[PDB]
């Protein structure tokens, strides 16, 4: 046998426009029983995956059945955007929910952040954080 030491290691409803979020969680036992942050990190606005998602999509137009796209985008319909931090509870974390640029039948934001002040040590405890969201559309043209 081989072992060795075991190491020291709200559901928004936003109507098409801008939003924010606030989050200050005390699960964030990952390093020395929630001391403290290793490093900020100032309100960071996660409207990205869903930019870069919803811009090439419609614009594809090339042939748009022969998917070029070939993976199933089933986890695309969410977003889940990141925050794996760098090396008590969570001292900045926040998110500008902006639906003003926002597909028309998804759900939520499955946040999954990385917990871990650990230098290279590929074992980052990542504790995910969901929304739950709702869209109540205000416009169509």
């Amino acid at each position: 046998s081989n072992p060795v030491e075991e190491e020291a290691e709200k559901m928004t409803r936003n109507s098409w426009m801008m939003l924010d979020g606030t989050k200050t969680d005390f699960h964030i036992t990952v390093r020395n029983k929630s001391l403290s942050c290793a490093i900020n990190h100032i309100k960071i606005i996660p409207m990205n995956n869903i930019e870069q998602m919803l811009k090439p999509d419609y614009w594809k137009k090339m042939p748009p059945d022969d998917l070029y796209i070939m993976e199933k985008q089933l986890d695309w319909l969410s977003k889940s955007c990141v925050r794996i931090i760098k090396l008590i509870t969570f001292d900045l974390e926040l998110d500008n929910t902006a639906v003003p640029f926002n597909f028309t039948g998804f759900d939520l934001l499955i946040e999954y952040g990385m917990s871990a002040t650990d230098e290279s040590c590929i074992y980052l405890k990542k504790l995910s954080i969901p929304y739950e969201v709702t869209l109540r559309r205000t416009i169509e043209v």
